[PDB]
């Protein structure tokens, strides 16, 4: 989750699955 999921892919993990209450 880390290079990739927290710096440019992260988008669609803290925006998109965060909204979505993951």
């Amino acid at each position: 989750d880390t290079l990739l999921g927290r710096i440019l892919p992260q988008l669609v993990c803290r925006l998109v699955l965060r909204c979505s209450i993951d």
